This record gives structure tokens, sequence and C-alpha cells, in this order.
């Protein structure tokens, strides 16, 4: 009953980037309008922010519709390999606004005067966690979507900064002679921001480069093909990913010398084994005979 | 006789891109002790330039050396699409000089006098476009290896750009009341240089995105296979390639009513035409009987 299964996963992948989407906007009206009466540029500030999350939501939305269309015969596969590409693209973006960031510390650590804010930095510090922790549970899945999985680490990564941002709020706060708590909380949630994108970048790589998916084992698989009655090696057993939850493979069953013609049950047998007990939203096998 | 013969063009590549290597690296030497005894930092901004040139043949030779290593169990095919990774690492290295040049170009536009430089930037964009036209000779090339094609790609950019610098500064010495041409002429050839690294983009994305190359028609090649004896038709026919020069298919034939034990020979049959006549670094094919 698989055929239109994954349907239902697309369309809830769908709703919950648009409640996202319209989430980020509304908030960032809201941030914008509370500036506007509190006339200050720094609540302002954050409305590049939320653009940047709101765009990398658009590109996996977009993404995602390209890829629900029917293969090409430019594109024999389909275009799932978009969502990987909007993965990396908000990762990218992440990355360009903790370098911005970055950026900001490194002037703020030198030229002195620290060009001082106060109160209002605790602010936009403090609808920054609370915003984040709430797309936090949105997105919080807990095999998973790519695009989804994109999304929360982003938004990790964006309580990462917020929560930092927050204590050096506060740290400024009491004993303010202080005044220099900021660019170190900057620097130490920029490294964790790191921390917390390495997991994802490692798995885009890895699916790009043609590598098997990390939650699959070559030997294991290898050894349960063998497994099949009338069954000799096993030349060439190619896996790889066009996203994450869509792996296929490629494999080169060698048959029993004296048993030729059961080249169709054993077939039949590796593929049906393949797709059901490892996933395998799509296997191909070829079959020789004994050398 | 194709089991050994690609280790020459694999040696042949690298031959060149070494040889690339210490050219550029040669150059940079002599325009920097050049710089030293005509004291001037104009004359040592070229170093950069040299820089990123050098650094994305050094990560192209080390992509290539790691392609050349046997697939592991993590990667069930080659590290070939590194060498894909450092064509793009190429061409955002190309992008950022350029955008690096816009930046200062929009800067020259506005806040007055330009910076004035004059007969020195002759001499650096003279020896721009006779740096950079020896080694399009030497990385003509004219399938192709992608490593080389990025590096020629680079180079031409470079010279792109160095043959605009010199018109403005020609344009610059004559009638010097002018004194505004160079970013005119930053931005014209900005634009060549996004169309000369258009293809390059355009054939990488397809690469990555598992697409058919450019230079290979399904519908030719679904004929041709429906062409062999006792052929039914063919369900799928997926192609990909890992990198330039290294393309693979997946094939779906289903066999005539009535012959079924000739399988074995279809199969040789479809392979051997494959891999002749189309190429076909290695190709996979799935017999069916009739349903």
């Amino acid at each position: 009953c698989s055929k239109q299964r994954e349907i239902l996963k697309q369309r809830k992948v769908k709703a919950r980037l648009t409640i996202a989407a319209v989430l980020y906007l509304l908030f960032m009206i809201g941030e914008l309008v509370g500036g506007y009466i509190a006339n200050s540029l720094a609540i302002m500030t954050d409305a590049l922010h939320m653009l940047t999350n709101l765009s990398a939501i658009i590109l996996t939305l977009l993404a995602l519709w390209l890829s629900s269309k029917s293969p090409t015969k430019r594109f024999t596969f389909g275009f799932h390999r978009l969502e990987v590409l909007s993965a990396m693209i908000s990762v990218l973006l992440v990355y360009i606004l903790m370098g911005f960031l970055l950026y900001e510390a490194v002037q703020r650590t030198i030229h002195m005067n620290y060009e001082i804010n106060g109160d209002i930095m605790l602010i936009t510090a403090a609808v920054g966690v609370a915003v984040n922790v709430i797309m936090g549970f949105l997105l919080n899945q807990s095999q998973d979507s790519l695009a989804v999985r994109a999304a929360f680490v982003h938004a990790l990564g964006n309580l990462v900064q917020s929560v930092g941002v927050l204590i050096a709020a506060y740290i400024i706060r009491f004993k303010p002679e202080y005044k220099i708590a900021d660019p170190i909380c900057t620097y130490v949630f920029s490294l964790l921001v790191a921390f917390t994108t390495f997991r994802i970048i490692w798995d885009t790589v890895v699916i790009i480069l043609e590598g098997v998916p990390s939650h699959l084992n070559v030997d294991y698989i290898k050894e349960a093909l063998m497994k099949i009655e009338d069954v000799y090696s096993v030349e060439d057993l190619n896996i790889w990913s066009l996203t994450s939850g869509k792996s296929t493979a490629i494999v080169h069953i060698q048959l029993i010398p004296g048993s030729s013609s059961k080249w169709e049950e054993v077939q039949s047998k590796a593929n049906h084994l393949l797709l059901n007990t490892f996933g395998m939203y799509r296997c191909t096998i070829q079959l020789q005979s004994y050398r």
C-alpha cells in the first residue's frame, strides 16, 4: 500500500513548512511594528535574520514542488536532488549570518566603547529565544525528511545565537564595568552553531558524493543477499540515495553453477528482500551465470 | 585495451596541472620581487588573484588524487565526485574575485577622485593578459576532463578581466579628463566573465542533479536498445554521470514472449552496445520476462 503513502508525507511536510513560513512572516511584521512604535533600528536588525529564515523556507518549498514533478528525458531520476541543494543553501545562509555576527563581534572587540545598547539588547534576545523555541517544537520530527530537518537545524542555530545574546545581555546588565562579555559569547555560540550544523553538512555531502546512507552498512546487506538460495557471490552492490528517504541500489548477483533457468525467482527474491527489509525506494539487479 | 588507457589521461592531466601550478608560482614570485624594486602595493594586489588561482589548482589536484583511490565500503562508487566539487569550488572563487572587483568598482564610481593610479595600472594589466594567454594555450584541451576545463575557464575569466583593465587603462591614458571609464569596463567584463562561466556551471549542476550528460539523448539510446533482437520494451533507462567522462546507466529491457532462455545473450548484446557505442564507463541492465 506504499503507492500513495508518500503523498501523505509530502502533504504533511508542505503543510508544516507553510505554517512555519507564515509564523515567521507574522513574527517579522510584529517585531517591525513594535520597533516602529519603539523607534529603534536594533529591533529592525532582526528583520534580516527573519528574512534569511523565510527565504530558506521558501526555497525549500520551491524545491519540494519541483521534486513532486515526474521525471523528464533530461533528468531520468526525479528532481529530488533539488531538496538537497536547498538544504545546502539553508546551511550556507546560516553560516553567512554567523559570519556577519562574527565580523560584527571582531569589530566590537576593538575600536573601544563597544557601542553600548543596554536593555534593548535583552528584548531582541528575549523574543529571539521565544520565537525560535516555538519553531523548534513545530519542526521537531524525532526516514525523516531532509527539508524539515534543515529548517529545524536553522531554527536550532538561531536559538543558540539568541540564548547566547541573552546571556551576554544579562551579564552586561549586572556589574556593567565588564562591558566586554558579548564578543566571547558570540564566539562560543558560533562554535556551538557550527557543532549543530556539522551533522547535516556531513549527511548532505555524503548524499551528493554518491555514498551509502549513514543508516546502512554494506556488509550486512551483502550477507543478507548472499543468504538467498541459488546465489554464489555479490560482485558489486552500489548503494546511493537521491535524497533522505529515497535510496537506490545496484546489485550484481552471480548464479550458482548448474542452475541458470532459476534466474527470475532469484531476481524477485532479491528485489523483495532489498525493498521490504532495507527501504530501497527502487533497486535494480543484474544476474550473471557461473564463469 | 581500455583497462589501462585511462591511466595515461590521468597522468597527462596531473602533469599539466602541476605545470600550470608551478607556472603560477613562478609568475607570483616574479611579480612579487618586481613590485619590491618598484615599491608599489598595486603590483602586490595581483598576488591575491594568483593565490586564488593556485589554491583552486591545488584543490583540483587533491581531488584528483583522492579520486584515484579505489572504492570503499562507505562510497560504493569512486571519489570522482570530488573533482566536480573542486570544479564548483573553482567557480565559486572566480565569482568571489569578480564580486570583490565589482564592490571595488562600485566604491570607485562614487566618493569622487576614483583613486587614480595611472601608468602602473597598465603594467599590471599588461602582465595579466600575457600570463593568462600563455596558460590558455596550456589548458587548451578542446570526453574532456572536467578539472582541466574548470582551470581553463578560470584562466579565461582572468584573461577577460585583464583585457578589460587594459582597455580601461589605455582609455584613461589618452584624454585623461574622462577618468571614469574604468568601472564601466569592470561591469561589462564581469558580465562577460559570467557568460564564460555559465556553461561550466550548467554542466556541473546537471552532473550533480543526476541528469543525463549534455552529449547524450535518451530517445536515440532507447531506439538503439529497442533495435536489439529479442527485445520488447525499455521500461526505464536511467542515465547519470559521476563526473565528466564517467557516465553510467540503468536499463530495464523486457523480453519477447516465448523466448526467456535467451536472456544472457540479450544482456551481453545490450552491455556491449551501450559500452562501445556510447561510452558508458559501466552499465547495468535488468531483464524481465513478458507479463
